């Protein structure tokens, strides 16, 4: 049941941007842990006196690393004669954010049909304020109202090359990595209150519905944009992971962002053949156990040979009625058990793939308890 | 004249101490990009609430990144009662240094013979005293007193593995990455003021004096822990480099690490092929001029096959009146145009090679600078 209820034309994801002490080191961190090319930059070498940003992309992902300068380069601007190519950008807020988070996602950005509009009818059905649509250079739109915590959800808007102020990076900075990430399937908030972070976010966007937690997921017209959102369950045998997060983040923040590849299993080889070399660690592997129980449910999806891939990879695979997801987890991507990444592939749903095929999962909740369970045995 | 005037015993550089917004993100880019290992740390894992601290390690030489949990995990906490490993740490002064200063060292770090008693002696003798000596688990001592800017130099001192509460890294985390550095060589400060910067350092360690800029170095009994010191020169053609340090640094700090290689063409070869995939790029080489003269200073030290090595490389080369220097410069380590690495391998001086056997390259200024203009000609 999909009402279509959009208050506003949303497009796809178009961005996320993580706020960083040192914006270089993150990048290139990033970079050679996911397989993703230098793509623009805006900083001191362009004219700007504010922040540094680098843009990292693959394929439609597109990962944009912010850092504060000195807020003396800039003492004798004002916000007229900014800058900065973010103009919703301030030192204050970035080293607040920071300093309260750590290292995580600031902005979830969807491209939409007129980020003023949006703002606007936003705003008019609940949203707090948070950066007012401003236009950069006649050609492209932003603005930002609150998702949840200190994260905003950044509308951009395109008349007719990332943002104006930004250069593009010379081939030379740019080596072509690709470990086969595409794009960016779905970003998950934890919050101390489900409910009413459901309801402030249906509230103004008009998206609908699609151990440890709780859990609903919101979801654009096409469902192409997809946002989870958790609650812990307390009292439970093993302290809820959303907790933690909640402890260690202080207070609600993003969770796990989604990249969908092209082939899990390559995306998987290059990630893990890196981790020890400054890349990502994975989350331990399911025990055998889960992957002879596989042909069960998968064995008409997969063959033993995917099966027993999914196996020395260390996948996790649920299915829908509709369609079979194959996924694994990070480790946090830095020091504070918050925020890590999920890779996906989706198979299914055939119509173009649409959006959510397979669900997101939550049937290895159980099955991986089970397994564990049927490992020690 | 070495009149070997140290006011305590001095034995080597022991550690660099970076001061991180995510030292996660930091040591992962590190470890790839200088081909150093993980070797210990303290954080969650090990029961550090209050810091997290990653070791990597390369021959002798020991970087360490460090950076602050929220707060909130160790609010029932005063220093008796202490999970940090590293009892000068605190929350206020690492989020303001790291806002202040951005990436950069905190911390210089040289293994003495009693850090107690150098502290004394040091604040005895004009030293500001930053964290009075503390006793690790009756096998370490460590100290700290004010070097310049918000840099310190500390003191650690072993009765008898890298600090107590540190953990080995699991060999599966540790991969043996080399790319044959070895040890630091020198540290160098940038200053507004050399004068007062060399009187009040030379004053409390007893260390004896051995276009852009003026510098001198400060040296221990055996001129192996090497403190070299810049101020800028103003007013000149092209402005300061020490200059424009000081504007996006917020003052004095640390300049450049200098990086002893066994042998700086493998290590250069192995950080130019990363420097486009999460690693560290260089300065740009110098004209095919400079390595056609340097058969001319040089051809008795090296070979032709040696210098077009150099010359494949971007290898600067330097001589003294005992020794030859081979040395290049990275590009600046993180967003702002303050600290940066060189690598360097000294030939000459065996007796062991006598520290600073061949100087700094001070020569390489108007080298490169005739060199340039000859390749214009
Ligand atoms: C986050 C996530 C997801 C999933 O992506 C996420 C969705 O996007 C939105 C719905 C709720 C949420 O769950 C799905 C299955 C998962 N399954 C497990 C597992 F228990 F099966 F391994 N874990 C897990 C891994 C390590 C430690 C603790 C839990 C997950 O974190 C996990
Ligand atoms: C730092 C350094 C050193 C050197 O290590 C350093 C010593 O440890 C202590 C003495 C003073 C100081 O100078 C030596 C030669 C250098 N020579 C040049 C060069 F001009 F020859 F390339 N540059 C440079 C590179 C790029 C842009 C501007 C200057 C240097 O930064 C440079
Ligand atoms: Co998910
Ligand atoms: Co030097």
């Amino acid at each position: 049941k999909n009402p279509k209820s959009d208050k506003f034309k949303v497009k796809r994801f178009h961005h996320i941007e993580f706020w960083c002490g040192d914006a270089t080191n993150v990048a290139r961190r990033f970079s050679w842990g996911l397989g993703m090319r230098f793509s623009a930059k805006s900083d001191l070498s362009t004219g700007n006196m504010v922040h540094a940003s680098y843009l990292l992309t693959s394929g439609d992902l597109r990962f944009l690393f912010t850092a504060p300068y000195s807020p003396s380069l800039s003492a004798g601007e004002i916000k007229p004669t900014t800058t900065a190519s973010i103009p919703s950008f301030d030192h204050g807020s970035c080293r607040s954010f920071f300093s309260s988070h750590g290292l995580g996602v600031r902005a979830v950005a969807i491209e939409v049909e007129d980020a003023e509009s949006a703002f606007s009818i936003s705003v008019a059905n609940g949203a707090i304020p948070s950066s007012p649509p401003i236009v950069l250079n006649e050609a492209v739109t932003i603005a930002e109202v609150k998702l949840y915590g200190d994260v905003v959800l950044r509308y951009v808007s395109y008349k007719a090359e990332f943002l104006p102020g930004f250069e593009r990076v010379e081939d030379a900075s740019s080596f072509p990595l690709d470990y086969g990430i595409r794009r960016l399937d779905h970003a998950v908030g934890n919050v101390p209150e489900l409910g009413p972070a459901l309801t402030y976010v249906a509230g103004f966007t008009g998206f609908h519905q699609f151990s440890g937690l709780n859990s609903a997921v919101l979801a654009s017209n096409d469902e192409m944009v997809l946002l989870p959102i958790n609650e812990p369950v307390h009292g439970t045998k093993r302290k809820s992971q959303i907790q933690t997060y909640l402890e260690h983040n202080e207070g609600a923040g993003l969770q796990h962002l989604a990249l969908m590849s092209e082939d899990i299993f390559r995306t998987l080889r290059e990630m893990r053949k890196r981790s020890s070399i400054g890349g990502f660690d994975f989350m331990p592997s399911p025990p055998p156990t889960y992957y002879q129980n596989l042909k069960k449910r998968v064995g008409d999806v997969l063959s033993d040979d995917q099966i027993k891939e999914c196996e020395e990879l260390g996948i996790l695979v649920d299915r829908d009625d509709q369609g079979t997801l194959l996924q694994i987890f990070t480790k946090p991507l830095g020091d504070r058990p918050t925020i890590f990444i999920e890779i996906i592939q989706r198979v299914g749903c055939m119509m173009y793939q649409s959006g959510g095929c397979g669900g997101f999962g939550k049937g290895n909740f159980s099955e991986l308890f089970k397994s564990i369970e049927e490992y020690e045995k």
